[PDB]
């Protein structure tokens, strides 16, 4: 059982994070990486320019098996019974 | 326009921009972002996912960096009431 | 009582407590504390805080082990339309 | 520059961190411990019982110059540019 320390970086290495602690079951989190896309429409071409970075992020498998963007707790920054998932 | 955040969840809910007065960074951002579902990858991805995955919306900031982040409001955003629409 | 986010929103400002049907632990709620001014304890930290440290309101929760956790809402929390007043 | 899992191993032996990418100039966070207090009145009894255990947390002293509970963002996560702040 890991600190969320060791679990960033298997994060950052491509693999799957759960917590023991964690109210549901499950459930694992993985890091997304960055990238660019092109703007579509002149709309989106003026608000965003013609070409659009978007930074890395990190995403949760949930209970109900959809993915949501994810940002740990602070409960879940200080814990130390953090696992990698196969 | 002096919103608090449950009107600036409301103008996110219905696509438009918002940002905070009190935000540090100038000139940025937030919007909404609706869900969806992709087929899956590669034979890794779906040994994990299955065939589909479906995502849940979620929110986005325009960063001063001029990039885009995922964004969760600080409790701080939450809490405040100098929110505006921006066009 | 399928509160949008704004709604329990206001009834945490009003110090009423509030929790979401589709949350996984049962039981929680979370509320709102004020913020305050407290006079800094040792030298040390008024080394670095000077005489007084003001601190702002925040967001707590009573969680599933019956202790209280300061709190932000998740993006999902910000999104849902389940949320409800608990007496 | 530190990655955060060495800004938060200096977080928890109570020491104070800073990104050089905040925005916000002079902040930083810092660990709190968690703690009991009694409850001191009925009503909080009936809710919380009759002494009241608080999880530790992190705080953040803002550009403004007062305190707030803090949870890093997702860009503060994978950021590498962490210092530990005198
Ligand atoms: N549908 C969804 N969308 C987006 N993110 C989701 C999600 N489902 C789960 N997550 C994320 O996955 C992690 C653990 O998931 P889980 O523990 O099952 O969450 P829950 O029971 O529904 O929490 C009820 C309230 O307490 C917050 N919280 C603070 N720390 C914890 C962990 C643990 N309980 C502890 O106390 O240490 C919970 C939580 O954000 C929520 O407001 C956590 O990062 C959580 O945000
Ligand atoms: N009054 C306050 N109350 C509570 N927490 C406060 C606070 N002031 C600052 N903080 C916290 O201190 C850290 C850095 O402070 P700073 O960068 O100056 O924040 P800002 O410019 O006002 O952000 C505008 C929006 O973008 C979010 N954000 C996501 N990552 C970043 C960092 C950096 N910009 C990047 O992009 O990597 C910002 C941020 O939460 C906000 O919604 C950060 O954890 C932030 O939440």
């Amino acid at each position: 059982s890991l600190n969320f320390g060791k679990a960033l970086e298997a994060l950052k290495e491509g693999k799957k994070v759960s917590r023991e602690g964690w109210n549901g079951k499950g459930m694992f989190a993985y890091y997304v990486p960055g990238g660019v896309y092109k703007s579509q429409t002149d709309v989106i071409k003026n608000t965003f320019g013609e070409e659009v970075k978007y930074r890395p992020y990190l995403a949760l498998k949930t209970v109900d098996n959809d993915i949501a963007t994810w940002t740990p707790s602070v409960s879940d920054i200080l814990a130390e019974d953090w696992n990698i998932v196969e």
